């Protein structure tokens, strides 16, 4: 796609500025500059760029239906790219830490950043922190004169906070709430009482929906200066729904999608994560099925993992997924329909975003 | 001290707001709210609060020499406390990650946060991230109406970035620059060619001086609205000097100060850190001394650590420290003298900050 290459060109423009600043104002040596360049490329590139490209196509939508000088058209497009990358970089930040947390071995077909021989966990933690720091630097540089600044930084902060809170919920999802004690080591849940749709929804919302759909959609609105034209309660509502779906997809892909296609090696079962599959299974399984699940979940043992994957297949889970997908298509159509009232151009943007998500394989 | 208890009361006011927001807008359950409260208390409290109390006494300085209503006097003091805590929280953030990175066992007399049985490294990484996130939340809440907002956030971002960059330099200080390769595992330096005053100064500057002296001093100036009265080039110059000293202190304390007094268990030697002691030793040691240092540095082996501590003691390092301290007192007096020209009230503030630092034991 031609549009994806134009977005990727602003990355090179962003990377060159970021590395020159390091050299000119932070006294970095060539080899450490090289290291961070490699770190940037590995962590930030290789993905679908769904999040970056959403802020671009929300922005383009308005550009087709708005009178602007050629120069303004150009600057809004450029703004959409920097906004895109900020998000991309913000995700990169979260991925790096997520991988050390979930103990993953592979991201986007290459090894996980911390698993690079010359990196190790002790560098990666800081590398991630720099990735987040970058988002703010490229904000204060590029958007220094822009009206939408205070508002962009405020949303960024808040979206970021939700993500950290969501991450906290997720990494402690295999614990019993009432047992949580910083002084006593945490045992897995034996009863799985916190594997409810409710508690799962709560997790997904904060860890996924804010940075994945809310942020790019509203960021496209900011760069366009079109926040006022749409009803923000709908955007929050649509973003949390497509966001929920996007994470449900990610969960099934973890178990049933081959790594070569996925680019990721599954880790949920071995980590006893409160995934949609675990929750949905427990949502329909019988007494014998449940007991066998309890005796097998949360182990790195290839046999116990296989017993669970068989338990999922037998429970006919891809039937439950198609019934969930059917109900989401309804509610997304609904909300897109609602969005036409005030902003037809943003309503289609959401129709396109939903389409690309509802279609993904990796 | 009475002033330290008043600052600590705003912490309780900050913590209560932060935890109520979680409950009201982020759907947190009592036990997870309890967890973060404990996490906040352990990471943020227990320290000297040098950084928080500096923004307070810079602010008070101006208040004694400026006409203000009782209400304004009160609001500026309150602002100084929130500014103080932001910094305290920003440090807390860095400490948590620093401890996993340096592999430390003890912070402020208690175990390192990640070493709490009920925490583990996988939670701690995110906990740290939340600590940083908090600083921004309490910024956007408390300083939403304040003129100094854009300027405070901009400095915070930049100071934060330097710290991450400084951290990057520090964790890779036992490597050879030219060998750094994300694909090849990193061997210790055998030649120690990057153990120069220059390279050490470069490290300390970015990892310590920005968040420890620059940030609180200028933050006190912002809350007072007094940035214009002082010359910023002097503040940057004085903060990087006292900051250098503060880190030099931290290095000697690592080796020669007993943990019971320090609250920390030393880790530099075992990690082959580019510390002031290592650099200063190599700066005066002979051929036989150097070779023995090379064959012993960077090991967790109690015997090899002891051989190094003896090498430091023999090289009469506390003579070199007193000559460095003497030269810093000169240059700090100098800069304080320079600061009297435009701002006598801030000049004393720096005279007091230097005094407390030059006096510390822990
Ligand atoms: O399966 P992955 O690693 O793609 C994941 O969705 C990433 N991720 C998603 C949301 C927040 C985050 F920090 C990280 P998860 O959390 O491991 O499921
Ligand atoms: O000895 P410590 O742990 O007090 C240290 O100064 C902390 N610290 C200082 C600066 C930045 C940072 F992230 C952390 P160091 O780095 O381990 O020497
Ligand atoms: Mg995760
Ligand atoms: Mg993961
Ligand atoms: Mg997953
Ligand atoms: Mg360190
Ligand atoms: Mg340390
Ligand atoms: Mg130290």
């Amino acid at each position: 796609m031609a549009s994806m290459e134009r977005f990727l060109s602003v990355y090179d423009e962003v990377q060159a500025f970021l590395l020159d600043q390091l050299q000119s104002k932070y006294e970095i040596d060539p080899n450490r500059a090289r290291y961070l360049r490699i770190m940037m490329d590995t962590t930030c590139l290789g993905g679908k760029y769904f999040r970056g490209m959403t802020v671009v196509n929300v922005a383009e939508g308005f550009l087709a239906v708005t009178q602007h000088d050629e120069a303004t058209k150009e600057r809004i497009l450029h703004d959409a790219c920097v906004g895109g990358w900020m998000i991309e970089f913000l995700q990169a930040h979260y991925l790096v830490e997520d991988d050390i947390m979930d103990g993953s071995v592979m991201r986007r077909g290459k090894p996980c950043w911390y698993r690079f021989p010359g990196v190790t966990t002790q560098c990666a933690i800081n590398d991630g922190i720099i990735l987040k720091s970058w988002t703010q630097i490229m904000a204060w540089h590029y958007f220094a004169d822009r009206p939408f600044l205070k508002d962009l930084l405020c949303l960024f902060q808040k979206v970021d906070y939700a993500t950290a809170v969501g991450q906290m919920y997720d990494v402690t999802s295999m614990c019993d709430s009432n047992k949580l004690d910083p002084e006593v080591a945490q045992p897995m849940t034996t009863d799985f009482a916190e594997f409810t749709p409710a508690i799962y929804k709560r997790i997904v919302k904060y860890k996924t929906t804010f940075y994945t759909y809310l942020l790019p959609l509203v960021m496209g609105l900011f760069v366009s200066e079109a926040a006022a034209s749409v009803e923000m309660n709908l955007v929050e509502r649509v973003a949390h729904l497509i966001g929920e779906y996007f994470q449900v997809q990610d969960d099934v892909m973890d178990c049933f999608t081959p790594p070569e296609q996925l680019g990721k090696v599954g880790t949920d079962i071995e980590d006893a994560k409160c995934s949609w599959l675990a929750v949905t299974f427990l949502g329909k399984a019988n007494a014998a099925q449940v007991a066998e699940f309890k005796a097998n979940y949360g182990d790195k043992d290839p046999a116990k993992v296989a017993v669970v994957k068989r338990l999922y297949s037998e429970a006919n889970l891809q039937a439950d997924f198609a019934a969930y997908e059917a109900e989401v298509v309804r509610e997304v159509e609904s909300l897109i329909e609602q969005l036409k009232v005030k902003s037809p151009t943003f309503a289609e943007s959401v129709a396109v975003v939903w389409e690309k998500t509802h279609k993904r394989k990796k």
